[PDB]
């Protein structure tokens, strides 16, 4: 159908401020659905560089990549009709009210989730995070 | 200007049990209650007469088969700008903040119908509350 | 044993804006609607054979005069053990966690109605919903 | 970086019961309380040099009328960007997923005042907590 | 008629927590309206150790005093009708669900909120927070 | 002092998406996720080890088939007292405020299992994060 599939990283600050649930709540409620999961309490650093790699020539590059590795993150493989651009458009950004960062984040860095952007990030990123494929 | 519109809660907010939640939202925005129907099952003329204007689209069928695939509730609401305000509220399921944009992703299973201007919302209210 | 029963939502619920809230808690318990009248104000013959048990109690009338002092909801709500679930939703103004228990603070105006009683949910059904 | 803002959380509020859910909003944002005062009544000479830029309108002797016929919260916020951030959450009716936008219907009566500029800041700050 | 006046205290692990509007919105919930209310960057140990003078010969009492000035507070006086138990049964205790300790409180001392459990302690706690009588 | 428990969310809280409700009322009460993992459908001999206590009870071959239908997640969460206050969050169906009391109307469609004794924690953590 229109069936697609997106990854998800839940961030070091969501697990600071109780937000977990709040992030994944908003997900489960547009309906879309886990199909993988994962917790890790720390994040190997070659995971965040490899997931961030389009960015290894910027200045946040290092301390974005510090903080990923702060706290514990959950990734997570969502599925549902388009899945890789609705989960975008609720990430949203800290200027926009009614999306997940415009509700309840405002930082350029801790900004409590990530999600694809595209087709072929969703695609590398699910490998990144899932190499079991 | 005080106004009245038509709002029509679809089967699959009772499927997924998302009926307060939707008339909640309207409800905080300070919109009353004018009159109200519970369907367990809409009568199929009724759905046709409300779908008219789309009996030539390729989705007209369909879209009546699921309309009737459960229960709906009928909803008379009244307040300030009511059929704008209660449209916006519906929403869209690309922008978040809306009724659709939080809970809804389906061009046909979308929780909610809101009249969508001041011809349609007279026309609707009198379908299904002829009692005028 | 899968129930019915009635609960009638009262006139401080829509005063204070708190009707979705009511009805979501029993909607999130996983009962389901069977049918609902909305009354803009309730015939006061209605209200008197709902609350007729009550006619020798010094609050009948001062109660009568609340209940029609607003719109109300009537619903019939079906599941398992429905009458006994319902009335713990319902609870009371003392202890938190139900809708009285969180959200009323008043002898009178305590938002919801539920039957009881087995007998009780059957005569307050047919009082309501007399199609039967 | 930080920046601190003026809020007035208006009497419509709490006629409604909506005060926490508008603190709410700006809580799970991020922003904390530096400064805030309850007003069961606001003296009127607050409310008109807070609208001084206004005088000149129609509406400023109703809306100050408004202002001053029930409670009303000031609060100094502060976080990053404060009063842009705080100006956006508070947004318009017309804008779902703003406290306006969901909460409010009305031109006047739209529950919650932020400053709009670094100076009507500076300013507004001055006017409620002087003490500094 | 049955009216009463009752103090509340939203404690420094509230605002810690992000849980301030979260607690008040409970008591507003349930239909009582503020009186007075003043916000406390840091409370005078004075009025906390006054506050608490019934426990002044407790194990726990410094340890608390400590941590009743470790961050902001607020002083609340509620009214509505029954006041001071409703208010008490609404802040409940960190066993029972339901109740603002019930829900969101797992602590012995961090425990989110205090209200007056009598009509001698209302007067006297307000009189404390509100001199001003 | 500090315990640690093992919960599992069932397959009707998928089913109903009710997972982040039930996770994000053990986390608004500060329990802190230790270990997680997620199971599309889980083995078998993982369902019925965990279950074995019960292996000669009527329903154990019913309750495992129910527990395969869907998806599961098994967490560790490590708090204060966190065996029994996470048994008293679970509560039961009766019990208005807990999960089960709010969201639960079924002897085996209960949403959640919390371990309820030391032993039960320290045996069920085993059974589902052998690695430790
Ligand atoms: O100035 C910046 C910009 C970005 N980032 C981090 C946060 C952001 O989530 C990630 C990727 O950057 P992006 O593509 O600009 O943001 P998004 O994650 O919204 O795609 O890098 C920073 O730490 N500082
Ligand atoms: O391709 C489509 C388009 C619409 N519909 C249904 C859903 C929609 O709610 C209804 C009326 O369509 P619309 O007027 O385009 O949407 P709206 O209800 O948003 O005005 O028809 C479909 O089933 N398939
Ligand atoms: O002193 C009273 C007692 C009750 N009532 C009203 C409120 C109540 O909802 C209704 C029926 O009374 P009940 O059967 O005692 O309460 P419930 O509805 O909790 O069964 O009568 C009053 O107005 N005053
Ligand atoms: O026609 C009007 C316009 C405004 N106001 C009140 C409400 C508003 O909050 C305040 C200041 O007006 P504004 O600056 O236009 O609105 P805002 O507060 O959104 O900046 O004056 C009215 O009562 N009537
Ligand atoms: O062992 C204890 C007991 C109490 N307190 C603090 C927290 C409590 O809120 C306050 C007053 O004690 P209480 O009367 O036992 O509790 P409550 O506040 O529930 O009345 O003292 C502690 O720090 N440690
Ligand atoms: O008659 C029953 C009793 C229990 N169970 C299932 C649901 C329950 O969660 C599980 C374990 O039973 P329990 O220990 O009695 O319930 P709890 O999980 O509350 O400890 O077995 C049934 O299917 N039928
Ligand atoms: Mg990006
Ligand atoms: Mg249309
Ligand atoms: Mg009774
Ligand atoms: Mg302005
Ligand atoms: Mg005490
Ligand atoms: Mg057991």
């Amino acid at each position: 159908a229109g069936l697609q599939r997106t990854l998800v990283l839940i961030k070091p600050d969501a697990f600071e401020r109780s937000l977990v649930a709040e992030i994944m709540g908003r997900i489960e409620k547009k309906n879309f659905k886990i199909v993988s999961m994962k917790f890790w309490s720390k994040a190997p650093r070659n995971l965040i560089e490899q997931h961030y790699k389009e960015h290894s020539e910027q200045s946040y590059f290092n301390d974005n990549c510090d903080f990923m590795v702060s706290g514990p993150i959950i990734s997570i493989v969502y599925e549902g009709t388009d899945a890789i651009s609705k989960i975008r458009r609720l990430q949203g950004n800290i200027l926009t009210p009614g999306t997940i960062r415009g509700d309840l984040a405002n930082d350029i860095r801790e900004n409590l989730i990530h999600a694809s952007d595209s087709e072929d990030s969703a695609v590398d990123e699910i490998s990144i995070w899932f190499p079991e494929t």
